[PDB]
């Protein structure tokens, strides 16, 4: 007395082929992104601190392929996931993979990151100017449906000591010259 028909004609086929790639290196050199730039890449988030706003999107910590930076999504980007998925993205949607359509570079200091997170303290080794690279998510979308975590984030280094990041954004101008 067998029961339950086979799943073939009624069911569909799923492949899903996507792997993490290093864009932090080429983006700052090959792409030379700066003030106004827009590229498509994958990003993984490891920590999120929900707020009373109940927008399902707030300042969170993410780790890329080469380094881990701090970033926050704009309301325009926040409302997007709500319309397309009508669910909390910060839960498991962000952890999987995200494709940012547009993003802008921003500098953050010890005080800025403090308020940005529950109380994460970043050491810049005695610095007056901001040495933290923070991105902005104006509009993003779910790239990979599958849920995966960046287990290689531990081996990844920090941008706080990267001479390239500091030289490209800080060494550009320091003295007022006036």
């Amino acid at each position: 007395g067998a029961m339950g028909p086979p799943s073939s004609r009624d069911a569909v086929r799923v492949t899903a082929s996507a792997h993490m790639k290093h864009w932090l290196e080429p983006v700052l050199c090959e792409a030379g992104l700066g003030h106004n730039y827009k590229v498509d890449k994958v990003l993984k988030v490891l920590r999120i601190y929900p707020r009373s706003n109940t927008l399902s999107s707030l300042p969170l910590c993410l780790c890329d392929a080469n380094y881990k930076i701090l970033a926050f999504a704009n309301y325009k980007a926040i409302a997007a996931f709500e319309r397309k998925e009508r669910r909390r993205v910060t839960q498991n949607l962000l952890n999987s993979e995200i494709m940012i359509h547009s993003f802008t570079i921003r500098f953050y200091n010890d005080d800025q990151v403090q308020g940005f997170f529950d109380g994460l303290k970043f050491k810049q080794k005695a610095s007056l100017f901001p040495g933290y690279l923070v991105l902005e998510i104006n509009d993003f979308s779910m790239f990979n449906r599958d849920q995966l975590i960046l287990s290689n984030a531990g081996t990844i280094e920090f941008l706080y000591g990267t001479p390239r990041y500091i030289a490209r954004f800080i060494e550009q101008e320091f003295s007022d010259e006036e």
